[PDB]
């Protein structure tokens, strides 16, 4: 005479606990990231409910420009732009400011409300390039009216002050993977170098955007470790890339993830970080295909449009239509 | 928990119970915020009573235009100026070429579809029988057909040649049928369904969302399919045709469509429920939601007077949802 309960009850219980002020434990998150295919839609649904409980129904749209491309001394095993790997990538110096402003203007027409200057290379060690970056970041913000981001690699405290002064509101630095996996993906810089960078940005009063890449041979457990590590670092802006394997790099042959594995991972990040702005970045179109729309009703509330650094995306108008079709709104 | 009743009703159904009309009306009004819980529960009901396969079908427009029926939605009606291609029953070799293409595209079954009230000329009908035979026996697809109003004697002949699905949409709820057609009636459809069933053929019957029905009428439509023991249900979404009285009907919101699909699954837990016409146009990048939100079949390869996307994309999507084919 007791009704039979479904396999997905724990998902409901935990979601309720979080929406009532509790927190998921590591063991719980590990269980949830192993959710079945059959129960995945309940997990995604409950992530969407957590998202709604702690945030509005807006989707934050960003876009980037590869303002300086290729020729990087770092050996990050996934990156097209490393010198240790022949990938046939475009190489060029810092774009001229009018060219950058054009891209800024296109990103705004496309529906981005914030825009990142991204450069290859460890850091920006020449103080003249840095100065050019500051100059054009200012023009973007004051003349185009976009919030400004940047991804400049390793960052000193003095640089972060300057970024803060010119009006940067997100400083991007990805942890890439779980601390326990970072040695297996890069050796020319360390995890510690990422901590320094992130700390320096935070101490200058800049909200840090930090995430990483699913599909680097991390275990599911390590994806959970990565989320809690972001929690530790007080990160509330999280871009989740999915590896786009680059011919010539060592991760060329990395096995593709199953779309539902990716979507489950997104949902579990939401459970672990209920108040964060969590977004897709690289690899969305190619690795989620016709399931991309699941992300924004499965725990994510941001999207990078207009393509990436050395890899493309779909038309941003299709992305704006998808947001509308999901009955979500566009931020700011 | 604003979505608690969704969970309770779903669990009741999976423990052997039935949704009430009143409850179905409430569920079809689920908020946007609660829509994913509804789709999830419909996915659980689909899994509980069926399996994890997606049935892939395709069609050919074998005879086009010049229909004396005045269905307000239909491009092939003669009462409406619509610019539709008109042609009599296609030649065997063309039809077989279309069937080969469908099979290559991943369809397990294939429908000869005709404009018209019916086929009255017994010779034209035998031509239909002849080619149905060659499709099944030579190309090796299961065979469906959609020939309009059907007599018992016609149904026996289709059974004999090996037709495994006879298609005849009810289109809408009985209470809305007069508002879409007056050259034939709702009861005309009821005789056709009975005739096909009594000959031993599984009937495939659904209809069209977006014909100005109320949400309540969509529920009525599902309950009628329930009463009729229909277990193969194609859910079309109106593609408004220029020149028809419904050319200016408003598009439905994707989530409204998906909520409707989910509610049909709650009412018909055991049924093979598929998308048909207007899927790509009206669901766009939310099409994938249907197969993890209550549906378990898909029509690929485009329609009668309207196209579809690449079937390979459709097959990839099935695979990406961790579903199988058969
Ligand atoms: C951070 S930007 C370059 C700026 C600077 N060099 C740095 O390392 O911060 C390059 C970022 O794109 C992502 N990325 C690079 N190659 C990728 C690939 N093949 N697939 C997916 N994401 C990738 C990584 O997460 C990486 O943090
Ligand atoms: C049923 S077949 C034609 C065979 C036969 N004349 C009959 O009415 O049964 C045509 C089917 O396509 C669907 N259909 C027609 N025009 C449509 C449109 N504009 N949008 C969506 N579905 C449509 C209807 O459900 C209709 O039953
Ligand atoms: C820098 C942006 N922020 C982020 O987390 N990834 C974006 C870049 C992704 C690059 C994808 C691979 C390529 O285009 O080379
Ligand atoms: C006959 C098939 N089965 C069904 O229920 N609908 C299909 C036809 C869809 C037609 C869409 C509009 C057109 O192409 O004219
Ligand atoms: S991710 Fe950054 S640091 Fe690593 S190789 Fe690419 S450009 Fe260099
Ligand atoms: S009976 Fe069939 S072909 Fe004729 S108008 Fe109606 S749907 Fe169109
Ligand atoms: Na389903």
């Amino acid at each position: 005479q007791p009704s039979q309960v479904g396999t997905y009850e724990k998902i409901l219980t935990i979601a309720n606990r979080i929406m009532n002020g509790g927190e998921i434990t590591k063991e719980e998150a590990i269980e949830l990231i192993h959710t079945s295919d059959d129960d995945t839609m309940i997990l995604l649904a409950m992530a969407d409910k957590i998202r709604q409980h702690f945030n509005d129904n807006s989707v934050d749209v960003c876009a980037i420009v590869n303002a300086r491309s290729g020729k990087c001394p770092e050996n990050c095993k996934f990156c097209a732009q490393s010198a240790h790997h022949n990938t046939g990538v475009q190489e060029y110096p810092f774009m001229d400011e009018e060219s950058i402003l054009q891209a800024a203007r296109k990103a705004k027409e496309a529906g981005a409300i914030r825009f990142s200057i991204v450069t290859s290379g460890r850091n920006t060690n020449n103080p003249d390039e840095f100065d050019q970056i500051i100059h054009v970041l200012g023009r973007i913000k004051n003349e185009i009216g976009l919030e400004i981001c940047c991804s400049l690699g390793l960052l000193t405290y003095e640089q972060a002050l300057k970024l803060k002064e010119v009006g940067v509101t997100r400083y991007h630095s990805n942890i890439e993977t779980a601390p326990s996996h970072f040695p297996d993906i890069c050796t020319t810089h360390s995890y510690e170098d990422k901590m320094f960078t992130i700390d320096n940005a935070q101490k200058a009063g800049i909200r840090v955007c930090s995430g990483g890449i699913l599909g680097l041979n991390e275990t599911l457990e390590q994806r959970v470790e990565m989320a809690f590590e972001l929690k530790r670092l007080h990160i509330d802006s999280v871009p989740l890339n999915i590896l786009n394997p680059v011919k010539g790099t060592p991760f060329e042959s990395n096995e593709a993830l199953r779309p539902l594995d990716i979507l489950r991972t997104f949902a579990v990040f939401r459970f672990i970080l209920p108040n964060a702005l969590i977004r897709t970045a690289g690899g969305r179109e190619v690795n989620l295909r016709d399931l991309q729309a699941y992300a924004l009703k499965g725990g994510l509330n941001g999207i990078m449009v207009g393509g990436y650094l050395t890899t493309g995306g779909r038309s941003p108008q299709d992305d704006l239509q998808m947001i509308q079709d999901l009955e979500l709104t566009r931020n700011t």
